[PDB]
């Protein structure tokens, strides 16, 4: 049990909110004791926010924090993701002693209140480039010192990534080298490429999963699912439905739990 | 050091000992002072064993060792990685009292002899799964009592991906919680997924690379080289000529230093 602490999501949209409603209503799911906050930026419809409120504790509301960096968000083919700045507000939180910032595209599938046993800057490895971590799942301490650098930070010298990411591995720049209890286990942090990467891991590893993560362009609200049979349509090429329990899980939840709430 | 560390590789055939006369060369290019050992199975002809030996300290000749796992290897789509069981041979060799081991589809990029003060096991995250080590670049003691330990759990137990990688990180299970030294930093195999997925990471951190790792089914030998005008030929669908630079070096040091070997 813990008033002071919280798990913590970011949606500057109504589509990145069917996600955070989502990963709430999982987090409801597992039997959190802890606080759910959202952060929201004035783009979330008015509708959308009193909705966020039925599964968070606290929406608040927050500026869009945008790096403008097209030259590394067009590299990475992900154009979109310079508002993933407004993640850092998730340091000013300091009615909080402790946190979890979870991306809105996760979804968790155990009580995961053990994070909290964790220090800041606890985080998983990122498969892309695994001396990184990845930024959609972190333990964190806010703090209005730690706020107010990172906000400097990323408008000094911005970010590698065009994104969070980037600015927030150069800040916490000792994690792959330092301190391996401040590597979570990647189960807390599986990400698909991973989940279709190297099969025979997953084979053994991956009913352990404790959180899953949707990393990627294709989101779980892009799909077409059928509710009768419990299906998506998959794009012929598509990696995400290597093993597509997870997808489904995601879907049951939002059919069940959050879509009737907004139709 | 001179007499009692060594650079292992490993190679069955004809075609992987290209690669282990390119890495043993780029070994000799940045002035190791370890000594080079290449274990050798019966299929590599009796004239590439004397050119391996022209490259190599010693050629040590060794059984193939095959788990024979054709379910595990065809889910990775690499059914012919069974024989990668050979390389449990390097525990043999205690003529030595500390190696580290090196696919040969690795091309080391810069002096790596500072690995010598590294412990068993120590070795860099796989980006397939990053809470299993790369089994390609590894620091180890050779010892009669882990090399017969290995044996038998390949024996008994076999390994979960068909190949070494699987049964190492089984034994050596401690890796992602434990010693945070005992993680190589990724520079050291830096693999083929990582070179092409998280672009904007490689582009701030892999001019630091000292181990490229040609990761995956196709190897740099069985791409087309045209050394009049250092390039090769590509599949319209080939990620890995998104960086292309490892690749042109691995044949430019395949032409310059090993081709007049092969007269
Ligand atoms: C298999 O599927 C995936 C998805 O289509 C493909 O993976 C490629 O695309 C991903 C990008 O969508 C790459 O992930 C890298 O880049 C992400 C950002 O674009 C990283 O995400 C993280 O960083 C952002 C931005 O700073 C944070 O806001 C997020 O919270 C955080 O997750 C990700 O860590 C990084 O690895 C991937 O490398 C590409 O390979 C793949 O092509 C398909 O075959
Ligand atoms: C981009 O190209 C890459 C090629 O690198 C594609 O990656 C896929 O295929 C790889 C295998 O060819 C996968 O790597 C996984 O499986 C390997 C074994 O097949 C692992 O290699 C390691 O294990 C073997 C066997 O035990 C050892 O002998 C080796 O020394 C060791 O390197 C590898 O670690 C593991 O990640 C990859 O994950 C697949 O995604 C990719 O599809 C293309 O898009
Ligand atoms: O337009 C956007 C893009 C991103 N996000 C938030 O930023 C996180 C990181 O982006 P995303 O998960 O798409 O990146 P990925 O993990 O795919 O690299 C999301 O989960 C959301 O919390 C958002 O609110 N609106
Ligand atoms: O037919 C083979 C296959 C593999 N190997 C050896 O086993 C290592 C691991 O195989 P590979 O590098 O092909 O696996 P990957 O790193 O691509 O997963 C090689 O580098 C070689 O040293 C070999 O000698 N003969
Ligand atoms: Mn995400
Ligand atoms: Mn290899």
């Amino acid at each position: 049990s813990m008033t002071d602490q919280a798990f913590v999501t970011l949606t500057t949209n109504d589509a990145y909110a069917k996600g955070a409603l989502v990963l709430g209503s999982s987090l409801k799911q597992h039997r959190t004791t802890r606080r759910l906050v959202v952060l929201a930026t004035p783009q979330v419809s008015d509708s959308m926010r009193k909705v966020l409120e039925t599964v968070f504790d606290e929406v608040i509301m927050v500026d869009v924090l945008d790096s403008g960096d097209s030259a590394h968000l067009t590299l990475m083919k992900r154009p979109e993701l310079g508002v993933t700045l407004t993640k850092l507000h998730c340091w000013s939180l300091t009615q909080y002693s402790k946190c979890v910032f979870m991306d809105a595209d996760t979804l968790v599938l155990a009580n995961i209140d053990d994070l909290f046993d964790r220090e800041e800057l606890s985080a998983a490895p990122d498969p892309g480039w695994p001396d990184c971590f990845n930024s959609g799942v972190f333990v964190y301490q806010p703090s209005v010192e730690t706020y107010n650098q990172l906000l400097h930070l990323a408008s000094e010298q911005g970010s590698f990534d065009g994104g969070d990411q980037g600015i927030l591995n150069t800040f916490f720049s000792s994690w792959a080298t330092t301190d391996i209890r401040k590597h979570l286990p990647f189960i807390y942090n599986l990400s698909s490429i991973s989940i279709y990467s190297y099969l025979p891991a997953f084979k053994v590893f991956g009913a352990s999963a404790k959180v899953v993560h949707f990393l990627g362009r294709v989101k779980p609200w892009n799909y077409t699912y059928d509710p009768k049979t419990k299906s998506v349509k998959s794009e012929a090429h598509d990696p995400n439905m290597t093993h597509p329990e997870f997808l489904i899980l995601w879907w049951n939840i939002f059919t069940t739990n959050v879509l009737p709430l907004l139709q």
